[PDB]
Parts: C-alpha cells; sequence; structure tokens
C-alpha cells in the first residue's frame, strides 16, 4: 500500500558552472498532495525534479522524504518512480518488478491494472493496444512498484487536445484515490490549473510564489505569476496614482476608498485587469469603472469572443463568452470589476493590489 | 497596386499513386477574400496549396486566377507569393526584385515597410531585429511583389501564444487593407476562426464545408465540422427519437414542435450540444431541458471552469465563464439551450439538426 510521505527542499541550489539553475529553493511538499512546478523552459523545474529523483545532485542544500535525508541516496534507495515523455502489457507494468516474487507480481500488476482500468488489455500488445491506451500502461507501470513519490515531468507533451484534457483527468482522479506525494513538472499553464492542489511558479531558478490554482490566479503576488496563468493574459497598464484615482496614457480610473497606494501617489505603479475581468456595456459586478473606446480587433471564435479595445491610447483584450463578432472600428462602453483589479510595484513588480 | 482576383479550383484531384490527396476539390474563392483551409494532417489542405502556387500539378482538374486558366504555368508566371514555416530588412524585403529598377524597388519596399509598420527597422540586420519582429518582416517580402493571390502555409506555427495572436490580427488587418485574395492553410481551429471571412474545412481529401467562422460554428454541416470547431468539442451523443423527445443511455430530453426527425422516430440518431451552450442551475435561454446529473471532474481554470457531468451512464462537458471550482460528487441541474442543439445522422454524419 501507499505512504503519504512529505517532502522538503531545503536551501536547495543547482548551479552547472556559471549559471544557477535553481537558487536557494525552499519547499514543503504536503504528504499526498500533488504539487505543480509551472514555469518556463529553463525556469529550473526540471532540475528541481531531477534533484529529487536523484538524478542528480545539489550543490547546497538538503532534500528530506519524511525524517529521512536521502540528498545522497541513489535514485532506487528513495522509493520514487518517474513518469516522463514487444512485451504485453502484463508484462510492460511487470518488468519494473527489481527481485520479486512472481506472486507478490502478479498481485500488484492486477491492482494496477484494475488501478487505471486496463486490466482487459493485459494480454494485449503495445502495437496491438487500440482498446485502451499506451498512456494508461505507462501510468501503471510507474504506480506499480508502489513509489513513496511520484515524479512527472511533462508527461502529456505529445497527446492531442482531446486525449490530453482526458489524461490530466485520469492521472489527478488516480492520485487522489492513491494519495501518493506527487510532484509535477510543466510549462502548461491550463494543465497546471487543471492538476495541482498546489502550484508553485517559477521563473529563473526562483519560486516566486506556491499556492492553490485559487490563490496564484485571483492573487498573484507579481507581475509575472499574474501573466503566467490564465489566457489571454492579464492586461497590464502603466499608470499613475492621484488624490484617489489612477491615470495612463489617455484615461483615468476612479478608484474607491482600494487606495493601498498612499505610498505611491504620485509615483507610476503597474495596473492589471484580467480580459475575463471586463465586459461591454449592453450584453453583476457590484463596483465599476467605464471607459468608453474603439474596438481594434475581435477573436469571434464561437466559444468565446475576445475584443481588442484601444482604452485611450492603449491597447486591452476584453473576453466575452459566446458568438458576438462586433466589428472593428465601433465604440464601446469596457466595463471594469473593480474588485478584480491589480496594481504592481513597476520596479519589484510585486503586487500592491 | 494589388487587384482583386477571383480563384476557381475546377474538379481539382490530386492522387501520389493509390492515394488520393484531394478528391474533386470544387471552390470559387471570391476575389480580396481571406480563405482559411482548415483540417488535420494530410488532409489535403498543404497539397491544394502547392498546386494553387503550381509547386504541384494536379491529376485533374483546372485552376483559374480571373479568366485565366494557370493550372499549366510556371509558379512564376501566377503572380504568387508564398509565406510559410545576412541582408539588412531593407535587403532582405528587396531580395525578390526579378529584374527590376533600383528606383522601383525602393518605392515598393517603403511601401512594404509602412504597411508592416517596420520602417524604422530598414536598416537592421536579422540578428539585431529586437525593436520589431522577424515575422512581420516575412510578411512584407511576402507582399512586395503585388501578388495576385497571396498564400500561407501555417505561417506562425513556431511562435509562442500571445505573439501568435499579435500576428494573427496584423496579419488579417494587413489582408482587409490590401484586399489581395488570400488562401491560408492551418490545422489550428482558432486562428481560422480568427483569420478566415471562410474557412474551408477538409478531412480526407474531400471539402466538408465551406462558409463564414458564424456559419461553420452556429450550423456545422456534420459531425466532424461540428468537433472540429470549438474546443472544449460539442458533446455528441448516441439517442434514439420518440413521438416527441430524444432518450439515451439514462436521460430523455422533451423537443419542442425542432422535431425535423420525423423520418428518424423509432431510429438512432446523433444529439449534439455544446460545452458552452449548456449551463447549470444557480449560476437567458428562451427555450431549456433540464437534467440532474453528478460532476465527475472540474477543470478550475480561472478564467473558465469546465465541469464533466454524468449525464445518466454519459459524460458530457459544460463550460462555465469565470473561476468555480465546484467539487466532484456533488449533483447539478444541467441546463441546455434547445436552441443551440444539433442531431445528426447516424450514418452519414450529416446534420438533420
Amino acid at each position: 500500500v501507499i505512504k503519504m510521505v512529505e517532502v522538503k527542499l531545503e536551501n536547495l541550489t543547482k548551479r552547472f558552472g556559471n549559471f544557477t539553475a535553481v537558487n536557494k529553493l525552499n519547499l514543503t511538499i504536503k504528504d499526498g498532495e500533488f504539487l505543480v512546478l509551472l514555469g518556463p523552459s529553463g525556469c529550473g523545474k526540471t532540475t528541481t525534479l531531477r534533484m529529487i529523483a536523484g538524478l542528480e545532485e545539489p550543490t547546497e542544500g538538503r532534500i528530506y522524504f519524511g525524517d529521512r535525508d536521502v540528498t545522497y541516496l541513489p535514485p532506487k534507495d528513495r522509493n520514487i518512480s518517474m513518469v516522463f515523455q514487444h512485451m504485453t502489457v502484463y508484462e510492460n507494468i511487470a518488468f519494473p518488478l527489481k527481485k520479486f516474487p512472481k506472486d507478490e507480481i502478479d498481485k500488484r500488476v492486477r491492482w494496477a491494472a484494475e488501478l487505471l482500468q486496463i486490466e482487459e488489455l493485459l494480454n494485449r500488445y503495445p502495437a496491438q493496444l487500440s482498446g485502451g491506451q499506451r498512456q494508461r500502461v505507462a501510468v501503471a507501470r510507474a504506480i506499480v512498484v508502489e513509489p513513496d513519490v511520484l515524479l512527472m515531468d511533462e508527461p502529456l507533451s505529445n497527446l492531442d487536445a482531446k486525449l490530453r484534457v482526458a489524461m490530466r483527468a485520469e492521472i489527478k482522479k488516480l492520485q487522489q484515490k492513491l494519495k501518493v506525494t506527487t510532484i509535477y513538472v510543466t510549462h502548461d499553464q491550463v494543465e497546471a490549473m487543471t492538476m495541482g492542489d498546489r502550484i508553485a511558479v517559477m521563473n529563473r531558478g526562483q519560486l516566486l510564489q506556491i499556492g492553490s490554482p485559487t490563490e496564484v490566479y485571483l492573487r498573484p503576488n507579481s507581475v509575472f505569476v499574474a501573466t503566467f496563468i490564465g489566457a489571454p493574459e492579464m492586461n497590464i497598464l502603466e499608470v499613475s496614482v492621484g488624490d484617489g484615482y489612477l491615470e495612463g496614457r489617455g484615461f483615468r480610473i476612479e478608484l474607491p476608498q482600494m487606495d493601498l497606494l498612499k505610498d505611491y501617489v504620485g509615483k507610476t505603479v503597474l495596473f492589471g485587469i484580467r480580459p475575463e475581468h471586463m465586459t461591454v456595456e449592453g450584453v453583476h459586478m457590484k463596483r465599476t469603472a467605464r471607459l468608453i473606446g474603439k474596438v481594434d480587433f475581435v477573436e469571434a471564435l464561437g466559444t468565446d469572443t475576445i475584443l481588442h479595445v484601444k482604452f485611450g491610447d492603449e491597447l486591452v483584450k476584453v473576453k466575452l463568452p459566446g458568438h458576438i463578432p462586433i466589428e472593428p472600428g465601433r465604440e464601446v462602453k469596457v466595463i471594469m470589476d473593480l474588485d478584480m483589479i491589480h496594481v504592481f510595484d513597476k520596479d519589484t513588480e510585486k503586487a500592491i493590489v
């Protein structure tokens, strides 16, 4: 049976010569949670996964599994399984069983196969695997050893959009049934939001923020996090703070008695509001702000309609549900939800909100 | 100056030995329109573009540009420009000018450069091209010859999501300014809906449907078209027609006196309703249908919340705007918009609606 193992990464650093790939990462991964490491290529998420697996050693720091320091233990002694990217399904799943009794091997294979709902493909071959998914087989093999920590590196990168969603759900439900601590690496924000109990956003080797999908989405602690999750991206506009309002290149926004910007009156800050947190007049929000503008372009995608509206000298995107192919040149009253607004220091790019 | 040239493809067929890549394609591309050829890999869209360009000859059929049969003319004599995928920007754009006067070359380069808003990068080099986009330069070069027909093959496949959207808009607006007949190939439905005045959906060498984004989205003439545009995909459920209702594996839907299914009462048809054309109770639609079900999984993406709800023995997706991370296991009253429903013959998969 599977255990719930807490994982601690302490002052973990990894520098390949001159390049610091991971800079003093501090993370406490809760026993049984599904943690997604989200970030662009080269942000350090993969290097971190590899250090957790033991395929790579840290330059500094420690890695604990429970109370055991596993920093310098071979990957085999850490009780982990990694998923990434002529035997029968039964043999494929059996392979990883490493001095094992034939009767123990059969019990586990059956258990894993049932968990992945592939019991009926056990005597079938890969190339023949049509009645199921070779994807599901790979997962059963990863969990067949009953790892204390499950590690996955962009396991779904090469799958059709429709099958990818089905796999996200499949993997997530399986992990919630097993409660095996899982560290999942992806650069895909939608996948991250779909699978992680928590998400750890990384950029240039640093942990920018960790929290639940709701926390990182509704309350990004910085511009980078605010714009890495949710597409179309959050509108970021440079503005100046006044008596009790914001003003940018060709517009002003009446700020209610928010105004946690006192230490910014007279200074420039970055204003942010998501496309989906705005709407157009004639199409509820407790507190709002209006700004008339002309539609510069329309993405009428049927399922959603994205308007590129010129705010004064600026250009922002407004996301409307459904098909509303309004034409370019027309003027619209853009309505902003004041309760969904963000404000970031222009220098540090950290949220002031 | 650019001309608006109507393009006719007549009974165009292309077979590579035994494989019919393009089967009797009949298409009248209007002068000055932006036509997108949309379809999966190997559907024939690329082969068609290549025949239009003259890089490939048809096995049967004719291709007209205006009144001229250009079927057997070298690509150079067809007046086309193709966009796909150490000179200065000015030189890059100038290259395609093929016995040209230096003073004519300068007028056109300036014109194209202004159209792409890259006039300030004219004396800059590629590797140095930081103040603009190498993408924009490629387009200026394609239009600098003033083609009668502009051809593009998945020109944006390798660009970050954010830059891709900016390019779609850039290319579309440019084409509307030039009114140059453009045939654009892509397997990306969102891009197709964004750029084409009309979209021609293809599958296995055949033209399944051609129409405006609104027409192919609201009225797909078949299951294939219905599910190739709009993601998450339209829910397709197998059902039987009755006195005045539909019934599937564990549910029934009261059909108003629609019922254009008289020739189907007692027979099985494919029912379809898009995730975005449904909603959940307690969250308007003129005519509706209700069905209580349990939430099997939730994609809480912040910008949208996709629910996988079990309809009787079936599983469908419901798309809700905003963040609504409702938990699995909970029961919900799913509300379907009866006016947005589709019905396809189960054998031919053609719309009956």
